[PDB]
């Protein structure tokens, strides 16, 4: 599912992100476009052979089980291809742990670059949340 931008941040809203940790809604929005393009079926191959997975690039390293990258956690204990389905139940929960972990939202590279720091309000401007 290619989500709208203020369908995805009502959903996020619905999952308990907006100020989750500490992050207003227009960070994980942010994320999401830069990460995905709000695509819930994006993967991405890393050049440590790890695959990063739907609307948030949660990496196959340390936070899913894919069956292929070697020595890898699956510390959110889900296949990652259940981070793939239009439900973005899943996604948003692995996201929790992963921004709980210590260095926040900075885990998200494309967060790092192209959110942080910007007017990220003007991702839920308009929206009926
Ligand atoms: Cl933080
Ligand atoms: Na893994």
């Amino acid at each position: 599912k290619v989500f709208g931008r203020c369908e995805l941040a009502a959903a996020m809203k619905r999952h308990g992100l907006d100020n989750y940790r500490g992050y207003s809604l227009g960070n994980w929005v942010c994320a999401a476009k830069f990460e995905s393009n709000f695509n819930t079926q994006a993967t991405n191959r890393n050049t440590d052979g790890s695959t990063d997975y739907g609307i948030l690039q949660i990496n196959s390293r340390w936070w899913c089980n894919d069956g292929r990258t070697p020595g890898s956690r699956n510390l959110c204990n889900i296949p990652c291809s259940a981070l793939l389905s239009s439900d973005i139940t899943a996604s948003v929960n692995c996201a929790k742990k992963i921004v709980s972990d210590g260095n926040g939202m900075n885990a998200w590279v494309a967060w790092r670059n192209r959110c942080k720091g910007t007017d990220v309000q003007a991702w839920i401007r308009g929206c009926r949340l």
